[PDB]
């Protein structure tokens, strides 16, 4: 039974810092990159799409361009690691990772963002 | 006795990714920011200088301008966490973290960088 | 604004000599010897660990037994004195002094070694 | 007869510490992992599900993730030791260790957690 | 993957009547009694301890002697069926079946009992 | 008569695995952390020095940092257990555990490491 | 912090002479002999087990019987001084002194043995 | 009702190999060395005589010099294991293990030794 698991389903990240959130999927024997699909989204905004060889920036929401990378070396180990760079308050919420590799599954991760008064103030209006 | 520890003295980072390397120092009860000095460098190039309550960028090497920050929320938990954004091959090397909090200590961490042939090529020629 | 100062950035010594390299930190009025830490290092082999009251050889490297000693009463000067007796050719390299006294700082000191042909055979 | 024995059926742990609780089971000569099953439970919440050779974590209750661990090294010594890091007041209660190794058996252990007023106030709010 | 199944997670019986809870486990073709262990308990009260062929009854709780049986006829059908005679009010609660047959797994069956006023008052006092 | 016991004076471990070796000493009712000293060494290279309540981290030999820890949880039970993670070929030899707890005693444990050819070649040449 | 020190971690004695190796332990006030444990050994061979104010010679190795002494006078000054009489070539090697006095620590002392050709010849054969 | 039990009443070993033959006896909770007696023999040739603390080999047959040892490590486990190193053809025959521990009992174990033509030839001629 193909099951994606998450070591953490909650992350607490500092405003402006970098973030790595992980989804584990089973990789027995060598990895077949052609049969792997990884989809990373947050509340209906597409962050990352990995079909066949490389990502696809066709659906990547503008709030994530140049800011989101999928750690490719980690796929061989069974790790779909999403990195977001320079975390902002609008990065708090529910992330979903969909993984297709033989079987198909997905998991949910919650990111809370702590921010100082100045940043919160700019985000308030 | 004051000793900085490292949960990992070796990091293998993929070219172009973000990196977080940690140094632990003992904090009991609530952290005293006024007594805390945190210093990160690599091969005699200063990355971070955290004195009193804020980073000091007077000595920061040009390869770390807006590329390196210390996670301050982790300081309360006794964790001096250095974050390097967009790791390049020039970032592979030996990092030293100097912590002063009552006592004083430092530790070493090795960072290796794996890279595709394109990036390795541009670094090799330049 | 705590800062460590080095009088000479480079020391040139001949083989079998006695080299005294030295960093100096701002000591004002009485020296609170309890709040002083002095590391002396050379390319990640540590030479001195002056913590609290006296030295600590529990981490000292093999290349400095009985050879190196930090002049102690020198610390009322602010003097954090390292002297290598019977200087060897492998003592040439980059030295570092860490000083923690209120603030903290460290400085580098390049040390080159001249030797005759008899010793150079490693 | 196959029989699990517990040297302590009661542990008094301090909030925030680590506890390792033991379940002894008879192992003759060298252990055979394929025949060994270890369930660790607490009021019908699964902590550990150790079948074949490694754990099973899609059964693991949420309040125990990255906190609980079966000490594998000591299984060959007839000990099924569970370690809970950073004990919280929710960790109080009756733990069960089910062990299948040819025979089958299970024993109960009681954990009581002491906490200062501050932490007990935090837990009391939730 | 050995896993105990349950047809009815819930049983609703009436006081004085008789109860038949069943925990199914996978058997195929011949049943090897010399490798079968069934354990029925309810809230740390042991009911039956079926170990290698026959139940041990110095293990049985006092409130279950002469009233609880396992159907050794039904074990060949992949069925650990516990039956309670004259269901009193103290027979309500969560039951557990532990089963070791090659693998090992357990499951829980909750039981609610209905009683008239008289029996309810005898239980209350 | 204060006696340290070792349930195994010989371990045969596989290169790359984890190893936990046990020393037992008598603790009747509560443990007196203030009166407990625990040394772990392996052929004149110190591994653990547990004095008062915490490990001493500068006595420790370089080849064992990041890889050796004393499992404090089990001290209450009278078990000075040493875990070495990611066992190396150099970890083979005679371990000694010294214990002071009222009385004092020490015992010896022989560790042998099996390894496949690749690791044995690395250790043979370096 | 209890700590045993050694004035000399190396002795070079002479085959046939008398040897005295010392281990310093910090003694405050007058010596409380009830809490002092001195354990001199050499390559897993017990030499002196000074406990409770006396020497314990039963586990003492045969080769050190009536040749090994502990200068009790030095104990009051903070000195554990093991003396060996008539040094043979077997006495070369590493000695360990273990001292428990409030705290506990141990030190190592290396003994080298010079010897004429006759002694070396009988030892070699 | 004291009773010695043999897991294997028959052993088939190779020449020059090592063999261990076991005899189980009930050790309840903890072993009393002062009330334990273990005889091992083969064809009325005395092999091991374990009385009180450890073996005393006065009546040791001259054919079991250097050969046999009693696994004491296993005595506290209710196991009297005779270990014979360097199995020779002289060792085939019936072994008896005789245990006194409260009660007493003995058991018989047959040992057959396989051997190549060379060793069988030297045994046949002498
Ligand atoms: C030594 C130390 C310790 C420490 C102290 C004792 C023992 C072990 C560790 C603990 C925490 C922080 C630091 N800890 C500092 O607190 C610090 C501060 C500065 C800035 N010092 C200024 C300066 O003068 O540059 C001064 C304000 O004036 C450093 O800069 C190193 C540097 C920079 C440029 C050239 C050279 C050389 N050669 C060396 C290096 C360091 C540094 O490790
Ligand atoms: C664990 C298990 C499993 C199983 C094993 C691993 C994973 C999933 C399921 C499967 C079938 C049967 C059993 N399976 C047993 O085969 C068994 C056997 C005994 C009897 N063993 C005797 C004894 O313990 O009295 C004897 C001393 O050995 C039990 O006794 C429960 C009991 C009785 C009294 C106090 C306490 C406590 N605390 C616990 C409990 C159990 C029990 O679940
Ligand atoms: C450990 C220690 C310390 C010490 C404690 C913690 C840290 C640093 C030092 C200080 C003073 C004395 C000792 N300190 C002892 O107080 C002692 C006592 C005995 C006798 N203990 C009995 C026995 O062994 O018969 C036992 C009660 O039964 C020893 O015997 C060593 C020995 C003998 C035979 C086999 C093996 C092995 N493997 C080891 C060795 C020692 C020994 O260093
Ligand atoms: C071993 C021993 C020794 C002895 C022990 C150690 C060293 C040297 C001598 C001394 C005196 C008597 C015995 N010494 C026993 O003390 C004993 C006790 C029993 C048990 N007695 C039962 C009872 O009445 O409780 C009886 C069954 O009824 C035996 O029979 C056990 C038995 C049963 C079935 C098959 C075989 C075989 N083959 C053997 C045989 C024996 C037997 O030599």
């Amino acid at each position: 039974a193909f099951t994606v698991t998450v070591p953490k389903d909650l992350y607490v990240v500092e405003y402006g810092s970098n973030m790595t959130i992980e989804c584990k999927f089973p990789v027995e024997k060598q990895l077949d990159l052609a049969a792997l699909i990884v989809y990373w989204e947050m509340e209906d905004k597409n962050i990352i799409q990995f079909v066949h060889g490389e990502e696809d920036l066709k659906v990547q929401h503008s709030s994530y361009r140049q800011r989101a990378r999928l750690l490719k070396d980690q796929l061989s180990l069974g790790n779909a690691a999403l990195q977001i760079t320079d975390v902002k308050l609008q990065d708090a919420g529910v992330y979903r990772c969909m993984i297709s590799y033989g079987g198909a599954d997905y998991k949910r991760i919650t990111v809370k963002v702590n921010a100082p008064y100045a940043a919160a103030l700019e985000h308030h209006h």
